């Protein structure tokens, strides 16, 4: 189908970037519809590494127009920052990237607040990336936030910003007893890049409407993961945006009926970065092994990711929430060497019940326990394989099992960070 | 199609309630996915009137299960308030209504803030309904808000609420120099209804997933209108929720691919309640006539609604944003008697250009001017007609024209507030 969606089923870091970059070969457009620069999508072409945050994972391709949709919270500083680095490496970002005037702007004070709010939580801190995503989303919904479009008139922008910062500073100064952000400094840093910024503006909805009617291949690239959804995730240990497929339509302007394929990116095991429920979490040799073998560190904060077995109970929440058409099974290779591999098939509630559905808010996950199905591991190397034939029967079995347990076909299998260490079995652009 | 969406194309008050109540005859479920009690949907059966706010417009039917989806901001006070009134009238609300534990809770302090924030805007006040929708949405996205589920543990709820209210009161007291809301009073009022509240909780996503696989007829009922969308509307003179079709999926948990039909409710003319751009606004006899003839007053605040001609430019923004499958043309009857009726076909930008697309943020709408197409009015009565044959050729022409100008069929035509003064031409449940 023309419109293909690529999002994280678990808790982010499944490998969305890599799959976006590999599938965009046929795409005219790639659109990030939510998140900000908390995302850290790692691309790897012939070993050259690139971790993108704010800029879409289609940038390395000239044939693709990279779009930052209205649903994304935009940090002008982060953009220039990533833009230049990409430019020095021969990526004419500016020549291939478009923006939404609706995009709310993340400015320094948003990080002051995000910082303040996290400390104030003490032991109960979310584990935010520190980029100010939340405060930006807050101001948005509040209707006091500034968006890309406010830059069209620098005089009124300065006025608007003044009020905003005043309000924000009152609280940072008085309630939090925090260091106040300087208005003049924010105004200057921003105006220094406004033209560049505004130069990339496009009417993203209308674009997608016409690109749609034309039959063009659009790829929407997600940020974070399903269980981090502001609504459906382990609230409040979530991200402030709708990481679920519904976000595609709200964060871009493309009507919901135009989604043709939702590919759920699914890692061979599970990880979490930040605080929050994790039934299948491993704190043993296997835990460290999974970490070590899969270089599980934040592509944005460098924090150690928590590791655990693949959770089928929670993945099926992802299935229904997202309208998955298929899964792309990533990082199978990291499982090589393990004698047995486990997959949680059910949850044992603290009251005794065996359930196969998941809790919602974090509190409701407290004493929940995982029930596994233990399958044979494999000795063979999986890394770099691009043909099921190269996969040992155990792995194939493990793949079939996941499919059985979910009722969704694993259309793509990834065997390495490199764009080429993958096997596409069914290409979403054909379905 | 099984899953039918009914939302406001313009600026709310198009007649969503009436159409939900009329189409639910075949529905097993009706789901409100966004908004709160700012909505005021008026139903009218054999002249008996009912204006619903928070409770879905399927309530008057026993065969229908009414759902308040996660995307809705829930005011426990408003619920009990509406619940009892409905009950005294023989509507066993409790026996037919379900809720989401994800639903954020709107509590008294949210109204203090919404009040404070509006005055602080002075001349630039949004024109909020005063129900505290925004602050509730803010806290949500902020990750400090309380949701229905927090009630499962009253002790931790009280703790949580305490912190929350402390934080909120600091600002109401110090920054705004406003009256502080009393913690104890909020705690008590709330706990008095928690059990009733929690008694209606259901896992809405999973419900919809199974109801979906079963082939059941679901109806999603929208609140407000398309140009009030937090992202795509005339920001900041908008509502804090995603009134666009993308909201259905984010505010319920039903995967985006499961929408089968999006019926855009379209009024025969235009109205706005609150501040904000309105190209076709009428301040003349026609303006007052439209007001008078269509009893254009807020079904929630009783404010006088602003009236204007039907705007085709903005309606087409609604078309693409929403994936409209069809329009339900409402309040044609109110046009009876007019010598000529106008419909804006284009916008004259303040720089001279003729455009047929719309601006985004409110500021960008400033000097914009409407270009009309003037059509013949009609003398005949339209009110109560349920057969196109009863519609005079002028009206039919006016209908064809709207269709020509949009490329979307007017599947339903409404000729009165009563459920029966309507003609369904194509029933969304069949498409
Ligand atoms: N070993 C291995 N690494 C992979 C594979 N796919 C992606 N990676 C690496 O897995 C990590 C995915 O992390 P991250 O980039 O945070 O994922 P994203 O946030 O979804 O794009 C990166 O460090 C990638 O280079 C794979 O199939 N095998
Ligand atoms: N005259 C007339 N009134 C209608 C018609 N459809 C609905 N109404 C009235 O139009 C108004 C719609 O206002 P509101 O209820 O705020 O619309 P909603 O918010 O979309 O449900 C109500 O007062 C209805 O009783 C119609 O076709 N003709
Ligand atoms: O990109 C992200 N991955 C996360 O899990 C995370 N953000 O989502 C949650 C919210 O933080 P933020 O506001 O930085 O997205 C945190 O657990 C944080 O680590
Ligand atoms: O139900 C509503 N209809 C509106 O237009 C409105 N709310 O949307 C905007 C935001 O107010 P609220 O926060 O009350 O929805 C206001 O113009 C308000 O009138
Ligand atoms: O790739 C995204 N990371 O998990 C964010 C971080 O490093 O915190
Ligand atoms: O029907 C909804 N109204 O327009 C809200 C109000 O009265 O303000
Ligand atoms: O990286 P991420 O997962 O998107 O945040
Ligand atoms: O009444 P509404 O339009 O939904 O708010
Ligand atoms: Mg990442
Ligand atoms: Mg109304």
């Amino acid at each position: 189908g023309n419109n293909v969606v690529v999002l994280g089923t678990q808790w982010g870091d499944e490998g969305k970037g890599k799959i976006v970059d590999l599938l965009t070969e046929r795409a005219k457009y790639v659109v990030r519809y939510q998140g900000g620069h908390n995302a850290g999508h790692t691309l790897v072409i012939n070993g050259e590494k690139t971790v993108l945050h704010l800029i879409p994972s289609g940038i390395l391709r000239e044939n693709v127009t990279s779009i930052i949709g209205n649903g994304v919270v935009l940090s002008p500083a982060a953009l220039m920052k990533e833009m230049k680095e990409l430019e020095d490496r021969g990526i004419p970002v500016r020549e291939r990237l478009l923006l939404s005037e609706a995009c709310p702007l993340i400015l320094d004070y948003h990080v002051a607040l995000d910082n303040a709010r996290e400390k104030a939580r003490g032991a109960k801190a979310i584990g935010t990336t520190g980029r100010g995503i939340g405060p930006a989303y807050e101001d948005k919904v509040a209707r006091r936030g500034l968006r890309v479009g406010d830059l069209f008139d620098k005089e009124t922008f300065a006025e608007k910003l003044k009020e905003v910062m005043e309000y924000h500073n009152f609280q940072l100064v008085n309630y939090y007893k925090a260091e106040a952000v300087d208005y003049q400094k924010v105004l200057d840093d921003t105006m220094a890049v406004a033209d560049i910024l505004t130069s990339m503006v496009v009417d993203v909805s209308d674009l997608l409407d016409q690109a749609r009617q034309r039959g063009d291949f659009v790829m929407f690239e997600g940020a974070q993961g399903t269980l981090l959804d502001i609504d459906h995730g382990t609230y409040p240990y979530v991200t402030s945006s709708n990481t679920t497929a519904g976000g595609v339509a709200t964060g871009s302007g493309l009507g919901p009926r135009y989604v043709d394929y939702v590919l759920g990116i699914l890692k061979a095991y599970s990880t979490r970065v930040g605080a929050g429920p994790f039934p299948t979490e491993l704190f043993d040799e296997t835990g460290e092994f999974l970490c070590k073998q899969g270089n599980e560190f934040g592509a944005t904060t460098g924090r150690r990711r928590r590791t655990g077995w693949l959770d089928t109970v929670a993945v099926r929440r992802a299935v229904q929430l997202n309208s998955l058409s298929g899964f792309c099974l990533t990082k199978l290779d990291v499982l090589d060497g393990l004698k047995e591999v486990k997959l949680c098939v059910a949850y044992r509630m603290p009251d005794g019940r065996e359930v196969t559905t998941t809790p919602l808010a974090a509190d409701d996950w407290k004493g929940v326990e995982p029930i596994y199905e233990t399958m044979p591991g494999w000795s063979e190397s999986t890394f770099g394989v691009k043909d099921r034939s190269g996969l040992p029967q155990a792995a194939l079995n493990y793949i079939k099992r996941i499919e059985e347990l979910t009722g969704v076909p694993i259309d793509i299998i990834s065997t390495g960070p490199d764009r080429t260490e993958t096997m596409i079995l069914r290409d979403p652009f054909d379905a």
